[PDB]
């Protein structure tokens, strides 16, 4: 490591260090007691007419006093770019949602947990 620079007179730019890019979070929810029935959360599908495709799947709302409640800390409208390592965007509203319950009973079986990969840009253009 160790490396830098000095000088520069003007700098045709405010500041550039690292290119910005959407962020991703990884939440782990155990399906030990919940798995029995399932996650315990509801999702909603969003369709786009501008594209004519399926934006994907997004959380609807976490049901407190439950299992997901723990992770409920999150907020609905959480696009599921994947789940348990399985992609969703590649699938449709049905399929996708069909995979969840799958991985929920599949991973929650041998594993007992489910991972949720969400994508949230840096900032929703605020300022």
């Amino acid at each position: 490591g160790s490396s830098g620079s000095s000088g520069l007179k003007g700098e045709p730019d405010c500041y550039a260090l690292s290119l910005e890019s959407s962020e991703q979070l990884t939440l782990e929810i155990p399906l030990n007691d919940s798995g029995s029935a399932g996650l315990g959360v509801s999702l909603k599908g969003n369709k786009s007419r501008e594209t004519g495709t399926d934006l994907g799947i997004f959380i609807k709302s976490i049901i407190h006093g439950g299992a997901a409640f723990k992770d409920g800390r999150l907020r609905m409208n959480d696009q599921l770019i994947a789940v348990n390592g399985e992609t969703l965007l590649g699938k449709s509203n049905h399929e996708a949602m069909e995979t969840l319950r799958r991985s929920m009973s599949m991973e929650g079986n041998i594993r007992g947990m489910i991972q949720l990969v969400i994508l949230r840009r840096s900032g929703p253009s605020s300022g």
